[PDB]
């Protein structure tokens, strides 16, 4: 482990792992540190959806931000593989976000002013993917929102970060990061390094170093717990998503079955009125499913803030250390666009001033 | 392996696997025969409960032999450790049969007239068991109702069948069983033996064998999916029970909470409309399960049988052909007894004519 | 359950899942009887190379069978994708087998004349593999010897064979095959079945079936034990392959390890001396997998006959019965040849004579 | 999550748990702060050997205060299981620590002298434990160094101070010690407490606190390697030890195996070459464990301090602060000792000052 880097990256989940990634692109000498192993924690417990779509609300920054990153994942799988070995195994299905009520529909024919995203009636959907409830209005069908094992998906982006130099430290916690002198100063229980540049990106445990550094910028954790099972039975292509519950099934004849919404809870391990409640969500949207054997049951840590939206950016007061963290309930899907984003602030290049803006570290 | 044995056990769940350790304390040369590991199947998916009141219906034999059996589990575990080094884990909180109507309370009161089962009132429980549901019109305390770890029951019977003669051979199934010549002849993939007496102890799989001796003895197979989860907050001794489900303590932290009843399913894997339904029943029995962590899921096939009886005796048409399968819900509960009244068969001994009739293969 | 079939297939590995498939193709009222679950023995414990080079020692009938089945890989997973909707993750890296002495090289030199076959000097090997052995004399690059994941293949083939019709039936051990009337009649614990055509792909416990009909064929299991670890840190795209032991990595960033041979050894969990003893051969081939992370370990019976060659055809007293099985450590590599060539015997079309000559069923 | 405690707890392995169990003893408002899981680090990887004759190549203080915990375990299980409900699996099969070599009998002869502990001969070991190596030169008996399942007594110790009134948060990192008021100032994400009294028992991760509190004293971790196997055929009554090394009998029939030394390493998971090495030290100490079938493999980070001796006791500068952290090879053992002196002390008792000065904190 050297003693200096031009950057310094703490955390090793899917945020600070494309940042690493894209630095060492950069051919900046950079390194992480990673207090477990990397993706380790939320990152490996999502389902993988890039939802710009389906998690959409308003019209605002963010969501360009989301349908910028989408974009970014246009041909990622091949550039990472090629250099790591590792498939981040990508399933362009697509996504019915299903509607039971008027007020659903309502709700998703809002993109009707948007391209791959298109209204199908109960029976059209019936006629793609057959053992959809029934009892359906339709949904809206989102070609683009199509999904990724972030698992993979992380470790793919450090072991190409890895053979472009980056140098990755795992069970490595940063214990502070002292800005003081010209250079900034990390303290680890296996040493001390210096730097040009840091970048916080440890997930739902940002809060500490932003302290550290003066800022107040608070996150809370909302505990989220899901379950698989094996879908050997009947074809399901498309995701069904209603109501922030989905069933994405993965390439490998299982299906990602999840989401509970636990604020303030901190444990990582699922609850039995939990995964009962996931149970019963799961088979008003596929009846089926309650006959497929179930396979694993786990939870992580969504990073959540105060205004929903992510911290990335300078710190105010020192644009040495930078922020990423705080992806909600989109980590996986905004990576690409958010390592970008903060290579380009180190590098210093120019950047979309309203991005910028809107996740700026000093909000109101 | 030898060539020839005085008898031989075909199966090794807890009931073969308890006959073998009779028999070799009888001194007589015995061999065991499982097609997979010891108490590998059903055996290692049981509860545990000696449940010789909790599964009574009515006051036939049925329930005198288990009542006896339940008498034999005195001092067993002593025994069979000194020999084995294997704890069966017995835990002697007693069982709490909850009623939540009046119809329980009727069909609970008819134990009254027997010894350690005494009803408690609502208070009284709430009183033991704070956590039990307060939707409860009380319960039936049945002290006896203990349990055990089924799978270390086994293992401890086979351990010490070893330290006593009895040669067991695992991935060693039977293919068919000659009664021709003067002894019978057995075949395995792993070669052909001799034996004075063969006992067919291969729980639901045994028709193959009824059927090859000329018997149209059935078994139709019930399936039922656990789950465990880890209690680390509230007190519980003693076993929460209703209507055929349950909550047992473990010494270990640990709830096994179970069963569903899928009659002709075979498959062995829990499905998530099982578990759901085992989740949704435990928490009107212990709402406070809701918040605990879930452990493990599994599944086993109880044997089961035309008239919900074993079949526990010799071949109508040949004494030195034994049976002893079929014992649905109670092969735990039973095992001892089980084992002691077919080695009791095959040395000859005097044997209660009623239970030998109870149980014997030919029946209407 | 039906009550009569065109064609029933008796074992759900690799083998019987492409023959159901080619059968369901050939659009024939197809049944496949599983006694557990699909590809849960032999075939999910393979490495799933297609190692068509490791039967060349002779290029006989073997080595064109094995070529041509290695062959009709290309494309198959495409194939299935579009049906099954599972990857069977293909890693087209190719296989170095390593050389460790003179006379390795004398024995791998010979197939240069191959095509996609040749030879690699001790420093081309290091160019392209770094951290291979320092101590090899160089390798046999055998660019088509490439790898797949064996349940996901078999997973594959079953849920395509479902969508066209195949009737699948889990947890449903086929007792006895009759052969009386003008049909076969197969017996289950589930019911009985009628069939034009039967087909025994039981693999190692072929023999039961063998001997029912008549016929001697011996089956011995040779037990191999693996192992997986995490490869985070160094570049490997290629096999390493030594004497039948090897290192295979997958797209996941594993490494696939292994292989002892224990004949006889019906057990299907790895014991202590057989691990480390995979472990000290992997260290030889690849110094740096020492300080991987040991991920699982496992164990399968590969089917072996008196020749160690595959029985695949018709009963010589009776076409209407087929068997496919001992395919002793290439299984999976010749899993599409053996579906096509008994989909076809059954369909009665024209076939390589040779070929039928080579896997005759009464081989001297 | 209160605000203010009488005492508050940092660390919930078998140490800290020990500690807020005599603290809710000796009914103080006390409250313990747990990272993760309680535990779920170090505590629950290893052994549970009671190796109080492991530090007697010397008598000294640390000798006695070893004996002195070895005594508190007599009654230990008892007591908490009457509390808590849970079982810790002891043990007290005895030790044989194996001599293989003349140097080895002189070295474990020196302890002759010592009571319950005698030696046997070569051929006095194999009479008690005949699967022992036949390359010994005997070995010593210590009866008293006897087993328990680590995991399990932390838990009970856990439980058993909750039902006496303790606090216990798990995913609470305590993230800092703040000394400035009257009293301490702990804090952690899920808010911040004030107290009467610290005590720090993190193990190995302990060194951030005594360097935000003024102290130097550092720790490494000592990485341990260890496997299991199931032990289903030769009899095992008591522990084999030989070069630090183990094979200990648990009465689920499984052989716990091991340790490999492994300074400054922080990973959590076994890598290959460790393994390989355990197996092979297993192999020369009890020959037949390597027909045994493998159950699990796991390791932990021994808390090593500059000394190897633990530091517990009062900040040099503030005696509102304790540590008890830095058990390299006892900590288990250690536990009842350690949580008994910490607790006396914050009693303010009278104590043993020859301990006091064996665990101060600032050694020279
Ligand atoms: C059930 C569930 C389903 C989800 N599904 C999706 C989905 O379909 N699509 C999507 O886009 N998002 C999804 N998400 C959200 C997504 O998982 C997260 O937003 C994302 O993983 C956050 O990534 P991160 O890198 O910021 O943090 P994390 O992945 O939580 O990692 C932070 C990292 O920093 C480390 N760390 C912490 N403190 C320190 C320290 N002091 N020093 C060094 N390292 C430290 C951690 O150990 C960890 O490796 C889901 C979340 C949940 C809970
Ligand atoms: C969810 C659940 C909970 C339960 N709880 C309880 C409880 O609390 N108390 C209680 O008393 N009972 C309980 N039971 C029931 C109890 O598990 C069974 O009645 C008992 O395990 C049956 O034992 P067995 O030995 O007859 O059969 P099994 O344990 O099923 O074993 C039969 C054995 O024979 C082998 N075998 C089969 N065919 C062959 C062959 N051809 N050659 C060689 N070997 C062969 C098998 O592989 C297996 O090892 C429960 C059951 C379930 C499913
Ligand atoms: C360690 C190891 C590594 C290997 N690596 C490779 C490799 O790289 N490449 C390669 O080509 N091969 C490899 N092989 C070999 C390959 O795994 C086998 O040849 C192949 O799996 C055999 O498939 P099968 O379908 O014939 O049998 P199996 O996969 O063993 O399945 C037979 C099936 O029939 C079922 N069955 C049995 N009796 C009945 C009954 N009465 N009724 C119904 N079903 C029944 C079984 O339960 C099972 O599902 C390896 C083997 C091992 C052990
Ligand atoms: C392979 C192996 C075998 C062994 N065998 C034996 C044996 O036979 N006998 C014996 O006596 N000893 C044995 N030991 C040693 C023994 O395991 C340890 O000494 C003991 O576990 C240490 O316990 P602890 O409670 O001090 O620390 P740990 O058990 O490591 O726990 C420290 C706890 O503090 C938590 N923590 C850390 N930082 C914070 C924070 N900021 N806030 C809150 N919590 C925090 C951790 O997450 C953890 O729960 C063995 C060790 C190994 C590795
Ligand atoms: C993007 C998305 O839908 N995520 C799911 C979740 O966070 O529960
Ligand atoms: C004896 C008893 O209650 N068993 C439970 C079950 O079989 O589900
Ligand atoms: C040649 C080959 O693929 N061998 C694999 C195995 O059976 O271990
Ligand atoms: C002496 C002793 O118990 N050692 C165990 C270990 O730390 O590996």
């Amino acid at each position: 482990m050297k003693r200096h880097y031009e950057a310094v990256v703490i955390g090793g989940g899917i945020i600070g792992s494309a940042i690493a990634y894209y630095l060492a692109k950069e051919n900046k000498n950079t390194a992480l540190f990673e207090s477990g192993t990397m993706g380790g924690r939320t990152t490996s417990a999502a389902a993988g959806m890039l939802g710009a779509h389906a998690e959409c609300e308003e019209r605002d920054a963010f969501f360009d931000f989301a349908m910028h990153s989408q974009r970014l994942y246009k041909g990622l799988g091949e550039e990472l593989y090629a250099l790591s070995g590792v498939d981040i195994r990508q399933h362009n299905g697509g996504m019915f976000k299903l509607a039971f009520s008027e007020e659903d529909v309502l709700q998703l024919r809002q993109m009707d002013d948007l391209d791959s995203v298109s209204w199908y009636s109960k029976e059209e959907v019936l006629e793609k993917e057959p053992y959809a409830s029934g009892d359906i209005f339709g949904a809206s069908f989102i070609q683009d929102d199509v999904h990724v094992e972030p698992y993979f998906v992380c470790k793919a982006y450090v072991k190409a970060a890895k053979m472009l130099g980056a140098e990755i430290f795992e069970h490595t916690p940063v214990l502070h990061v002292e800005r003081d002198g010209e250079a900034l100063f990390i303290k680890t229980p296996s040493g001390d390094v210096w730097a040009n540049h840091v970048v916080v990106a440890s997930g739902v445990w940002s809060g500490m170093f932003f302290k550290q550094l003066g800022l107040n910028n608070a996150f809370l954790p909302v505990k989220g717990e899901c379950l698989s099972v094996w879908n050997d039975d009947i074809p399901l292509t498309k995701t069904l998503y209603h109501d922030h519950c989905y069933i994405v099934p993965r390439k490998s004849g299982r299906l990602v079955v999840g989401a509970t919404m636990k604020p303030g809870d901190w444990s990582e391990t699922p609850d039995l009125g939990g995964l009962e409640s996931v149970m019963k969500k799961a088979k008003t949207m596929l009846p089926p499913i309650q006959n497929m054997k179930v396979d694993r049951f786990w939870a992580g840590l969504r990073p959540g803030t105060k205004d929903g939206k992510p911290y990335i950016g300078r710190h105010p007061e020192d644009s040495r250390i930078l922020f990423a963290a705080g992806h909600f309930r989109n980590g996986i899907l905004l990576a690409p666009a958010t390592g970008a984003l903060i290579s380009d602030l180190i590098m210093n290049k120019e950047v979309n001033q309203d991005w910028l803006h809107a996740f700026r570290i000093d909000r109101k």
